[PDB]
């Protein structure tokens, strides 16, 4: 149907803003540690701890089988990423610290998206 189709182009102007958002956000993490999943040969009882691991490649797949209907489901992930980190890692790491830059530092580009989402439909 012609639907469909217009359905289709929504999707995939959304997963285009999306794209342009996730690494608007990604660039905030210089130093690459939310990157690519958390290793299981590595911290192998990382799956005891968090249940739901997220990480910018795992969203990158996701993003590109235009896997996010909508903003929502992209905060989400981006936000899994930021508490699971918060959780493992104590205080006073790199890690902990790295994600609650990401964390304020991402909430400029995710208020703009909302705006841009909401204002293009």
């Amino acid at each position: 149907s012609m639907e469909q189709v217009a359905m289709e182009l929504r999707l995939t102007e959304l997963t285009r803003l999306l794209r342009s958002v996730l690494d608007q956000l990604q660039d905030k993490d210089p130093a690459r540690i939310f990157a690519q999943p958390v290793s299981l040969k590595e911290v192998p009882d990382y799956l005891d701890h968090i249940k739901h691991p997220m990480d910018f490649a795992t969203m990158r797949k996701r993003l590109e089988a235009q896997g996010y209907k909508n903003l929502h489901e992209f905060e989400e992930d981006f936000d899994l990423i930021i508490d699971n980190c918060m959780k493992y890692n104590a205080r006073d790491t790199v890690f902990y610290r790295a994600a609650v830059r990401l964390r304020d530092q991402g909430g400029v580009v995710l208020r703009q998206a909302r705006r841009e989402v909401d204002s293009i439909g």
